[PDB]
């Protein structure tokens, strides 16, 4: 029933402004950490993302509190989730470490103040130049993803006369051969470790795995960790060593739909099937069957920042399209609202069928009582938001007007670096709400100069 | 049969180097317009795209030759397809016009030397600043996509005392109301045109439509053009005017799979179901039932550049993954080849299930006789190429080695502006082969400075 769907969506809306730790209402507008988002979107050109340092901190608290039963836990934010420097700075100041996924990610983590001993460098393609940069900067871990790459680590560590600290990525078969490009097979772990021990400037620290992203059950983490723990225990015996650590990766999910009573996480993984506590319980229980003193490294990405941003986008056009029958009578009307952000700004809404709550931030206390379709500004028929409240339809106040600010919630993970300049619309500015509730610009909107500065061409003037 | 699939793929490979107007072989390597692509990829860092000015010119020839039966045809390259300045310059020097999809696209077309009278500006969200820039620059056409936008065109043209030349976009119901965000309903065309005629600084030039992209049959173009032609004829009568033009949009498909005897274009639109001649026959036949003298405007994007680039990417790692049964016996092996381009470089291979021919450019004369899986360098389990020769599997020479150059063909449409800095891997350089067969860099690879120059942060040194 649409009425029931509409009723439920407006219960969720009221819970946003009366129940959510992030949000309030003022002057009829959605507020984030006490910042009126309508007013903010009159101060900065839309579309833009606004991050909350307070919410990042709360998310980091949930993660670390979840691991209270294991004191030697080291937490590395997976920076492919978001690497805007001011976001990395908030995460650094909140007291955790960083995982990096390219040479330039390593460099920006170092620049913003993560020490080498606070950085893990992972990857399936770590070219000699990448490895040389990482080894020269004394990173806490460089993962070993393949035997081919390991030969470069040996050669380059010898060349620099600097120890490379490594963890061997093993991807358990919980078809992994066909569908998992990353890591070594379990069967290869022993000889790989044996070979690293013999290398003069490579130091074996432990094994690594990463299950995946937005994982809706605890069992995959428990099963995969058990495989890694059993192999770690066995190799300690066979090789006569004591591992420094085990790195169990990331994948803690974030709620993108909150009404769990109406959702099946295994069918719709926008429902978060598990909590950080569930992830920690599964991991710690398995590790403690082997050692309670070993360091556990975790690599959460999405959970750190996902809930901690909103995309603000201005309703910039409207139209009504009407389907008529062959006698000219109306079959239905469609109310299109156009916002100034499309899939070049919010990639996952299109490419990964990702749901984000959508509300009229300018009319946040008004009933969202009109079915509408929400379109982006790209000259591209597929640039509209398909992941609606009911099918492809969204709910906004019937009073919605051009000039209102629409907010997409839970827009803090995998939303910035994935933007494009398709249609030569610019990638967005980014604003940060700091711990004091003050705002500042932390990324500019791309300028026209940015569209062409990369190009090499004969000028005309 | 895999053997048969392998046989057919190697027949296609031989046709590339012995039959294709674009390619040859030399020193065992794939050549493009006589340029050895292995050698080129030792001169420039991979991954990068290489465009062919000769092939752009050939594609433009096919389009214009297709319209020989209609002398007053004006051709506007849809620049959302590719707007690297050197690519736009080649298209300008080849003698056609430009369609633009944002304020900055308009600006870059003007900068590279398209005159205002050679530019069409389309869009669903043309804000006042966008319209003011377009009207001030005397564009040949600004489309009218909605009644809301039309009010801004009236007001701003009055403010500047400059005539805005417009075409009214009408999207026929050939559900269009639910699935087509663009244009007005046919039922709205009459009053919209009547209102424009009464505006002092808005000049109505005709109607506009655009069917879509990679369209595999001629019927949609014929049917939609007929609707637009019938309404144009009727409005000339009702309103007592003579239209300058009709703008029928783009959508000419490009072959991404060439063995048409084995493909159904309506099921797999990588097979191009129609040619430019088929598009022109359908459009011209319908227009000439109304007027033979009127100007026909077309907006091809993909067809201009799609076949005119190759992505060159270096095999940068390899591994074998083996699935074992519960007794330790081998069930299967998977041979993974890792290249230095993933979906942040070649977006559509992931997000739009787009097929591109893949060959070992370094071993182009060798039998491609080994099934492999082809992975990108992103730390992301989904970053491998799923659109294989058979399922998710590709064919490369069993002799393929790290350091070989892999080529993706037909990589010239919608491949540059759609790149991202996900994982802070840079967006690629772009090279151009000019009409003389010489090469030059036309876009640099993003530098590390580019990763962070947009960010605003307190430095440490
Ligand atoms: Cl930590
Ligand atoms: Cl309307
Ligand atoms: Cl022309
Ligand atoms: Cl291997
Ligand atoms: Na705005
Ligand atoms: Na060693
Ligand atoms: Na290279
Ligand atoms: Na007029």
């Amino acid at each position: 029933m649409t009425d029931s769907i509409m009723q439920n969506y407006n219960q969720l809306r009221e819970q946003v402004i009366n129940g959510d730790r992030r949000f309030q209402h003022k002057d009829g507008h959605l507020c984030f950490e006490g910042v009126d988002l309508d007013a903010l979107a009159r101060q900065y050109p839309t579309p833009f993302y606004v991050f909350s340092e307070p919410e990042i901190i709360r998310n980091i608290h949930e993660i670390q509190q979840a691991f209270a039963a294991h004191k030697n836990t080291k937490t590395f934010f997976a920076s492919k989730t978001c690497s805007v420097m001011g976001v990395l700075k908030a995460i650094r100041d909140a007291g955790i470490c960083a995982e990096a996924n390219s040479q330039y990610e390593v460099r920006k983590c170092l620049e913003i103040g993560f020490r080498g001993d606070q950085i893990v460098f992972n990857g399936v393609v770590k070219k000699p130049a990448d490895l040389e940069y990482a080894i020269a900067n004394d990173l806490y871990l460089i993962n070993v993803d393949s035997l081919y790459e390991l030969e470069h680590i040996d050669a380059i560590s010898r060349k620099l006369k600097k120890v490379a600290n490594v963890c061997v990525r093993v991807e358990p078969n919980v078809v992994t051969a066909f569908h998992a490009k990353s890591g070594l097979d379990l069967e290869q772990a022993e000889e790989t470790c044996r070979r690293i021990l013999a290398m003069p400037y490579v130091h074996l620290r432990g094994l690594h795995m990463h299950v995946g992203d937005q994982v809706p059950e605890s069992e995959p983490f428990a099963k995969a960790t058990k495989v890694l723990v059993d192999e770690s225990r066995r190799l300690e015996e066979v090789l006569g060593i004591k591992f420094d650590l085990i790195n169990v990766g990331g994948g803690i999910p974030v709620p993108y739909k909150y009404d769990d009573e109406n959702g099946d996480p295994l069918k719709d993984n926008m429902y978060a099937g598990i909590t950080a506590q569930d992830f920690a319980d599964a991991v710690i229980r398995e590790v403690h069957k082997w050692r309670t003193d070993v360091e556990i490294c975790i690599e959460p990405g999405r959970k750190v920042t996902g809930s901690a941003a909103v995309l603000l986008t201005e309703v910039s056009c409207e139209k009504r399209k009407t389907n008529y029958d062959l006698n000219g009578n109306v079959e239905c009307h469609v109310e299109w609202k156009f916002v100034d952000a499309g899939y070049s700004v919010l990639s996952d809404s299109q490419h990964f069928d990702w749901f984000f709550y959508v509300y009229n931030a300018s009319r946040m206390t008004a009933a969202h009582d009109a079915w509408i379709k929400l379109a982006g500004p790209l000259s591209d028929g597929g640039d509209y938001f398909h992941m609606g409240v009911k099918g492809e339809e969204f709910l906004l106040p019937k009073e919605t007007h051009v000039g209102d600010i629409v907010a997409f919630l839970d827009a803090g993970a995998y939303t910035i670096e994935s933007q494009t300049v398709y249609n030569n619309r610019p990638r967005t500015g980014v604003v940060m709400i700091d711990k004091n509730g003050d705002t500042r610009l932390i990324r500019r909107e791309d300028s026209y100069e940015d569209m062409v500065k990369y190009d090499i061409y004969l000028l005309a003037a």
